[PDB]
């Protein structure tokens, strides 16, 4: 498991000057109370803004996505999970097409995700936490590879 600091951290990295981040977290998910704090301090480690809209069916996905573009103004989403409402394709296609419309990133917790067009996911390593990018979507919004991760960086 690649942690939300750790996400954060190469998030910050892979969009540079990234301020305000959007995550849509499935309310069931599994360690719900150890996630939502996790991520306001890598929130605070980071200086990047993390903004919390929590689901708790497919009905909610699409008013939670359009309130953290209306009146949070993220600049990407970020998806840390997929065990139950996340994982059906109904919710992430809406997630992917929307996002990609209003020409945002999206990192993902899985690459099937970005072969439906998200931009960027990540897995643990014998050598730590390598980097799997759909390279013509997230180079057209603007992600860019720090020199440091070419090597790790394997393109979908
Ligand atoms: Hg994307």
């Amino acid at each position: 498991e690649v942690t939300p600091i750790q996400q954060l951290f190469l998030i910050k990295e892979l969009k540079p000057g990234i301020a305000r981040i959007g995550v849509i977290w499935d309310k069931n998910a599994a360690n719900r109370d150890e996630v939502l704090p996790q991520l306001q301090r890598a929130s605070a480690a980071t200086g990047i803004k993390v903004v919390v809209a929590e689901v708790a069916s497919l009905q909610e996905v699409a008013p939670q996505f359009r309130t953290l573009l209306r009146d949070h103004q993220v600049e990407a989403l970020w998806v840390l999970e997929e065990s139950g409402l996340l994982g059906q394709a109904a919710a992430r296609s809406f997630l992917i097409k929307n996002a990609t419309q209003a020409g945002m990133p999206v990192f993902a917790p899985s690459e099937t995700w970005l072969k439906e067009g998200a931009c960027v996911t990540w897995r643990k390593d014998a050598e730590g936490i390598r980097l799997v990018v759909n390279k013509a979507v997230a180079e057209a919004m603007g992600i860019t590879i720090p020199a440091k991760y070419q090597d790790r960086t394997a393109f979908l």
